């Protein structure tokens, strides 16, 4: 059946970069957008949400809002990869990528975040 | 837009009992168990996929395997309904029914469970 996938279910990534998740659903041709929905999330806040062929903005955690980015270029090969720039400690977790195109089944992702000890201090107080 | 509504998102049942589980979804003019897709999860533990009509299990999780099933003739009325039967207290946590039919949305429900002590006893040691 309609099934998701992720070349990698777990992301190690360094304080400060940048991190692009991947996320492949199959598409027959090409992408008919206006049959799709992308969801992107991390533990229960709403990143993105793509609904047939625009982003509602209305249910976007503030904290990602001008980090995340879906690219919509990968969607038409059927990648759904999310972009988060500068990344943050607490964007460590667990994420997921549901997708709708006639079918639907969703992945997790597990992001770690390498920081050093200044970056975590400063988390840590807070 | 596609809505899930759950009358509860709390339920407290009694170790031993069945409990049925209810997530209510939008059937415009007949159900079309062919574009329908439930997912039944609880802490990222698989136990129900509905795919096109047929319940899948091959994913399905041994916690739940002899357990679980959808009630598959609520689906008609949009009534996606969970029963677990012989709960147990690891049967505690954070549920989600995930819904495909032609939108696509989850809600969250949380389970408590009441033990006797003798019950919590073999769990807390097991
Ligand atoms: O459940 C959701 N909520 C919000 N958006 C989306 S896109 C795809 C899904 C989905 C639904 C059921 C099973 C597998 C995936 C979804």
């Amino acid at each position: 059946a309609f099934t998701v996938t992720v070349p990698k279910d777990l992301y190690v990534v360094e304080y400060g970069s940048n991190m692009t998740i991947e996320c492949k659903f199959p598409v027959e041709k090409q992408l008919d957008l206006a049959a799709l929905i992308v969801y992107w999330e991390m533990e229960d806040k709403n990143i993105i949400q793509f609904v047939h062929g625009e982003e509602d903005l209305k249910t976007q955690h503030s904290s990602y809002r001008q980090r995340a980015r879906l690219l919509k270029d990968q969607l038409s090969l059927g990648n759904a990869a999310l972009q988060i720039t500068d990344v943050k400690l607490q964007d460590a977790g667990v994420y997921r990528c549901m997708i709708s195109y006639g079918g639907a089944d969703y992945k997790r992702i597990t992001v770690k975040v390498n920081a050093p000890y200044a970056a975590a201090l400063e988390h840590h107080h807070h």
